[PDB]
Formats: C-alpha cells, structure tokens, sequence
C-alpha cells in the first residue's frame, strides 16, 4: 500500500511520487526533508499525503534546477539550509517600526541587525532562492531568508556572527555590477595614484564610520614605501557601508540611513540596529527605543547614495 507526495529541490518544480509506506523516505529517494525537518529515517505517515518534500538531486534535471535556484553546485548546501530552516521556522518575526526584526533566540542578534539593514538598502539578489526569500521577509515571513543567509555564509543556528562579515557574503550574491568607486591616493613621493573599484569593494570601506571623512581623506601606508593620504573622487553606488572597529560615535538624525551598535569584546558581544527615521529608533530584536541624538559604540554605518563627484 502507498500514498502520493511531491518532491522538489527548489519548491517551484514539484515532482509527484508514489511511496511504499513500509520503506523509509531515505531508501526510496535519498536524504529527504519536510518543512526543514530531516525525515530520511522515518516511514511515510498517513498525514504526509499531498505534502512537498525537499530531496537531494539524483537526476541531472534536478541538479540543473537546484543550480538555477541557489547558484550553488555544493552538495552539502540543501542540508545546511534545511537544517537552519528547522530552527528559523520556530523563531518569531515581530514588526518593529514597520520593519521585520527577529525576537532574540538561538543567538540571532547579528542576523536581526543584518535583516533590518537589508530592508533599508536597495539590494537585488542573484540566487532566485534568496531574492524570493527576501521579498517574503519584507512581508514578515522571514524564516526562509534567515536559513539561506546562514547556509550561504557557512554559519549555523547558535554560531555568533560579525554583521560586516555577513553583509559582504550577501553583497557577493547581489548584482552590484554598475557599482563603481574611483579613489585618488597622493604620497608626496609616489605621486598621484588613481584606483577604480567595481562591485562589492566599491560599496564597503573598513576604516572610518564617516562618509564625510572619507571624502575629505584618510591617511594610509602607500605604494612606494611610507607617507601618503587617499580620498574619494567618485562613487556611483545606491549605498555605501562605512565600517570600523567599535568606537564611541555620535549618530545625528538625517546624516546616515542606519548603523550597527556593538557592545562587548571581539566575538563575545551583542549587536543593536540604529535607524534614522523621523527620530533615531534603536531596535534590539523585538524591543524598540527612540531618542533624538545617539552616542554609543558604532561599527557599521550605511549611507544612501546614487552619484557623487569630488572638487
Ligand atoms: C549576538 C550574540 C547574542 O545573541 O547575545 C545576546 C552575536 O551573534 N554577536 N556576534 C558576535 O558576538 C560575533 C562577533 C564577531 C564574530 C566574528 C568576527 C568578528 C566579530 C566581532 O566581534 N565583530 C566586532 C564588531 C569587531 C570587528 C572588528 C574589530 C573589533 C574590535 C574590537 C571589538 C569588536 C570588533
Ligand atoms: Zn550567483
Ligand atoms: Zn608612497
Ligand atoms: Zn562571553
């Protein structure tokens, strides 16, 4: 005796199966997951009739379908993803100032910061798995998106995480082709060395929190040997993310889009989100806090942009 279930790798192309109800899912298909739960080892239950199961791909049809949804051939991915989903599906995603945050759980403050940031910057993702899961997170259903961010970043539920680190990972999976940053460097010896940057390196700088400061200039070690200073000529990008190791910093309403607060030490600290709406909101999972100024330990500041030229 049998029942009728659907299997997929992407959740777009379903593939109806007839399952022997006395063998396990593992023997009939392969490693198999329902709603993120591993079900490799259980026998088809009667309520499982008419439900979608994620499976690894055997067929090259499914191997191509998985690539075109996830842009990864990596065999471990779909499992690492389903593993996360099983947890993130249990997380609570409260609206907090019409933003989808995550109630703190299974160590997720950095994810909640990254997620809140990702709803305030104009980001087009390349893996359809991600672009779809995002759109859904925007609308409050954010389990899937968090699971993928974890999988795509090689992190797991419980692991601690840098926001700078988690963003660059995602920027790398985002169309930032038309992003261009022209630098200029001047040592009084080397001469006048003008670099161009495209893509992810165009929209991140580790060094100062201050977009203003970068435009004026910041001192560097330089090509020839020693003493030189580098300043932003041009920046065509829809945003830039200025990072630097946690200082104390005054955030003023209207000078910046949003920021990452980091209390504590390297790799054993707690993150909060500062966003500049009518006032400065500070978001800590499900806890909103507003304030006209904000001095605290800032490490990442996102600025909105499209085209800037120097003088
Ligand atoms: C939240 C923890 C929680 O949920 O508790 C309620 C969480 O996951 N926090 N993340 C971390 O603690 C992990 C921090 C981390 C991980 C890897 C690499 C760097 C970092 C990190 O500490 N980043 C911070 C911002 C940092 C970056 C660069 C320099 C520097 C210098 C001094 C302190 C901190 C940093
Ligand atoms: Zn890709
Ligand atoms: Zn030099
Ligand atoms: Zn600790």
């Amino acid at each position: 005796r049998t029942i009728k279930v659907f299997t997929t790798v992407d959740n777009i192309n379903l593939h109806t199966q007839v399952v022997d109800m006395s063998m396990t899912y593992g023997q009939q298909f392969g490693p198999t997951y329902l709603d993120g739960a591993d079900v490799t080892k259980i026998k088809p239950h009667n309520s499982h009739e008419g439900k979608t199961f994620y499976v690894l791909p055997n067929d090259d049809t499914l191997r191509v379908e998985a690539f075109e949804y996830y842009h990864t051939t990596d065999p471990s991915f779909l499992g690492r993803y389903m593993s996360a989903l099983n947890h993130t599906k249990k997380w609570k995603y409260p609206q907090v100032n019409g933003l989808t945050s995550i109630k703190w759980a299974d160590n997720n403050c950095y994810l909640a910061t990254a997620l809140l940031t990702l709803q305030q910057i104009e980001l087009k993702f390349n893996p359809p798995a991600l672009q779809d899961a995002y759109y859904r997170a925007r609308a409050g259903e954010a389990a899937n998106f968090c699971a993928l961010i974890l999988a795509y970043c090689n992190k797991t539920v419980g692991e601690l995480g840098d926001v700078r680190e988690t963003m660059s990972y995602l920027f790398q999976h985002a169309n930032l082709d038309s992003c261009k940053r022209v630098l200029n460097v001047v040592c009084k010896t080397c001469g006048q060395q003008q670099t161009t940057l495209k893509g992810v390196e165009a929209v991140m700088y580790m060094g100062t929190l201050s977009y203003e400061q970068f435009k004026k200039g910041v001192q560097i070690p330089c090509t020839c040997g020693k003493q030189a200073t580098k300043y932003l000529v041009q920046q065509e990008s829809p945003f830039v993310m200025m990072s630097a190791p946690p200082a104390q910093y005054e955030l003023k309403h209207g000078t910046f889009t949003c920021a990452s607060e980091y209390t504590g030490n390297y790799q054993c600290g707690h993150y909060k989100h500062i966003t500049s709406k009518e006032t400065l909101y500070c978001i800590d999972g499900a806890l909103l806090t507003k304030s006209s100024e904000y001095k605290g330990p800032i490490t990442d500041v996102f600025y909105k942009e499209n085209s800037y030229t120097t003088t």
